[PDB]
């Protein structure tokens, strides 16, 4: 009798110890595009040293050209419009803004902000329904109110920033439409593997997309959750491609490497270690799901399949 199965370690943490306490600046808006902007049409570059990968290896590009996905960090309304434009030059299908942020976020006076709690876990433990409700109330309560927006610096604590009386409030859905992009929200928690619920929602969403749909995934930094869903999409759309090729190419176009590697972590980041290891196992577990469930068209949802086929540490 285990309390929390592999893939659900975060459930053991206490949400009450990571409540939001400040409006974090998601992007200074100085660049034309958000950080870590990348597409499946991009050329593959040398892997990062930290992952100890074979730089000489040439991963398969089978399906890359048809994959039609991209990723990036958070952004300003203007940076998103730039993304939409760049993507429109690559496709004629609907471009989706896939918001993988569980944390409450929005735009105050056009400034992209989020209600940050330690580890960005201000909405940890909440269902998507509750997280969105919190976000809706907080965004609305900020109108005509004085707010403190600041970027995080020393030890993930507010550093400088600005104070202003909000005159306009917008949700990402609104900003997404303004850029001519469809919107789909997946309330996934930062630093951890997406819950069975997050993936169940994404999978149902995937089966409904038209053939020419372009998915633009993004989170706060655009590395962790963004690469995971990019990887999942790659596996789903290109099931005949090996796990190695998938992980290598998703990494070499600007994403994170979700395979095994010497996980080195700072003393103040040691809490991340087990989550990184958990994600490596779950990545393999998802790959197994796709291989064993594509034949009948995914009749069995991920959550259900995962319960009868739990992963090992
Ligand atoms: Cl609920
Ligand atoms: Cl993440």
């Amino acid at each position: 009798t285990v309390t929390e199965p592999v893939g659900s370690y975060a459930r053991a943490e206490r949400p009450q110890d990571f409540e939001g306490f400040v409006w974090r600046l998601d992007n200074d808006g100085k660049e034309a595009l958000p950080r870590n902007f990348r597409t499946s049409a991009d050329a593959l570059r040398a892997p990062e040293k930290k992952f100890h990968l074979d730089a000489a290896y040439v991963p398969s590009r089978e399906g890359m050209d048809a994959l039609h996905i991209s990723g990036s960090s958070a952004f300003t309304p203007a940076q998103l419009k730039n993304v939409a434009a760049k993507l429109r030059e690559k496709t004629a299908g609907p471009i989706y803004d896939v918001d993988l942020r569980q944390e409450s976020h929005g735009y105050l006076d056009g400034i992209p902000v989020s209600w940050y709690g330690e580890r960005d876990w201000a909405n940890l433990g909440k269902s998507q329904h509750e997280a969105l409700a919190d976000e809706r109330h907080r965004l609305h309560a900020a109108l005509h109110k004085t707010v403190y927006i600041a970027p995080l610096g020393k030890h993930k604590l507010p550093e400088g920033g600005e104070v202003r009386r909000v005159q306009k409030v917008q949700t990402e859905q609104e900003v997404a439409e303004a850029a001519g992009m469809r919107y789909f929200r997946i309330a996934a928690t930062d630093h951890v593997w997406p819950t069975p619920e997050n993936i169940d929602r994404f999978l149902a969403f995937y089966r409904t997309l038209p053939q020419d749909a372009w998915l633009h995934f993004h989170c706060e930094a655009g590395v962790g959750k963004t690469t995971a869903f990019m990887v999942m999409t790659d596996m789903l759309k290109n099931p005949s491609v090996s796990l190695k090729d998938i992980l290598y190419r998703q990494h070499e176009i600007g994403g994170f490497y979700y395979g095994e590697f010497p996980i080195k972590t700072k003393d103040k980041d040691s809490w991340k270690t087990k989550y990184y290891r958990e994600k490596i196992v779950m990545i393999e577990q998802f790959y197994r799901y796709v291989q064993e469930n594509r034949a009948d068209g995914y009749q069995t949802p991920w959550s259900v399949w995962l319960k009868s086929h739990p992963a090992k540490a």
